[PDB]
RNA sequence: UCUUA
């Protein structure tokens, strides 16, 4: 174990080819959190990227293996989620809403 | 593609 990086005591995920103007935390959090639960997420709007980070690894490598075959599609831009190569913890810098919240918000689909 | 424009 945690031979293909350190992806336990600390983990990032990073997701990317989210459009400015549409990089909500809500919806891509609601990628995370169907497949884990979603502990930490950071939206980086400037460059059109974003980190997820999870309860479990066993969480970050199953959406990787999910999105490889069937993407996460906005504004008809594909994204990809893969674990960072350069980072090993997320840290927020940003605070966000409650997590827990954006579950009640895959639940209701489209404001159920 | 890698800390919030």
């Amino acid at each position: 174990g945690a031979m293909a990086q350190r992806k336990g005591a600390g983990r990032v995920v990073h997701i990317c080819n989210l459009p400015e103007g549409s990089c909500t935390e809500n919806d891509v959090i609601n990628l995370g959190l169907p497949f884990g639960k979603v502990t930490n997420y950071i939206l980086m709007k400037s460059t059109n990227q974003a980190f997820l980070e999870m309860a479990y690894t066993e969480a970050a490598q199953a959406m990787v293996q999910y999105y490889q075959e069937k993407p996460a599609i906005i504004n008809g831009e594909k994204l990809l989620i893969r674990m960072s190569t350069r980072y090993k913890e997320l840290q927020l810098k940003k605070p966000g809403k409650n997590v827990a919240a954006i579950i009640q918000d895959i639940h209701s689909q489209r404001e159920r």
